[PDB]
């Protein structure tokens, strides 16, 4: 079996995601702020955020695990359906962000492959694969100006919850990063 | 640019569709069938039918591809909080095949999405990916993910993966014909 799957994984998230999203996000993101301006708050920063976790451990639940990072409501679409989530951040107990925020899913497929028992496949291998996959789609949106002026990539080595490191912390430095340059 | 995407693609297919979909697609199945049997009909074949055209891109709808394919209803909507996306919607369709102006076969039918993912990859302008290279590639999709399933035994036993060439020249060959062909084989 060929388990040469990073550049499978990072054309078809490209291809077949974001470029389908990153174009309108914007426009949805603005559009939730008009409609619930006078009550729910305005989302400044415009940009899509994908986690990235280079150990390919994704959570599916929608981080009630981590208590600094909480599901704040959906981004809706615009019968195959793609929506999105704002999140907020604490920190030290109190609200410190709020963005568009998600995991990348395909890290998922490499997680499994590696789980599943077969024999050439282990985790130095997965590792190898989850940087090669974050290398091509970065090149590639390297080359989708339109399409990185829209996103932003979070990787990191450490475990997204459990232990020390702060899944919060490593977002907000980056949402700064991004205030900086506006 | 390296565009060798086949082996990704069809191990991407398996965790992140087939795995999800095909454990819970005979509930969801029953589900439609207590609810609409005694009315719309009931659908007696459980199987998700994959259709994977090798040498066309895959039709933006199953009855613009077929006049002979018919859609019936969608079945109960499987939602699920994925990768930080609350409800996440995964939705399958049943379709009625048509013969000489009838219903002769009714199943839940869909294209592989991923020869979707070729077929943009060819049209977006960039060189080095021809109708060649998609063609050997969507061959090597289909290969990789049936060599996927050989060692999956209960998913192989819950969807039918439907693989076939179309002619160029068109009139010899009728995709309801094909599924049909299938269905009645399983029974
Ligand atoms: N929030 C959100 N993200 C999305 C949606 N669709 C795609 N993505 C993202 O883009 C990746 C690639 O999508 P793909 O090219 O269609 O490639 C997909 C596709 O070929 C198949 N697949 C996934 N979902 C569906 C589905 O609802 N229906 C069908 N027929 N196939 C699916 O499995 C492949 C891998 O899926 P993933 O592992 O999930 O990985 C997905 C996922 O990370 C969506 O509707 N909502």
């Amino acid at each position: 079996a060929n388990f040469n799957v990073a550049h499978g994984l990072a054309w078809s998230y490209y291809i077949g995601y974001l470029r389908l999203i990153l174009p309108g996000l914007r426009a949805r993101i603005q559009a939730y702020n008009q409609r619930h301006k006078n009550v729910l708050g305005g989302i400044g920063n415009h940009r899509l955020h994908i986690l990235f976790p280079l150990d390919c451990g994704v959570p599916d639940d929608l981080s009630v695990a981590d208590p600094n990072i909480r599901f704040l409501h959906e981004l809706p679409q615009q019968g195959r359906v793609y929506t999105n989530s704002i999140y907020e951040l604490l920190e030290n107990g109190q609200p410190a962000g709020v963005c568009v925020l998600e995991y990348a899913t395909p890290l998922q497929t490499l997680f499994a492959m590696s789980q599943d028992g077969r024999a050439g496949f282990s985790r130095e291998d997965r590792l190898e694969q989850a940087k090669l996959f974050c290398r091509t789609l970065e090149d590639i949106l390297a080359d989708a100006p339109e399409a990185q002026n829209n996103c932003r990539l979070i990787v990191y080595q450490e475990p997204t919850e459990g232990g020390s490191f702060s899944l919060s912390q490593e977002i907000l430095r980056h949402l700064r990063q991004e205030e900086r340059e506006v």
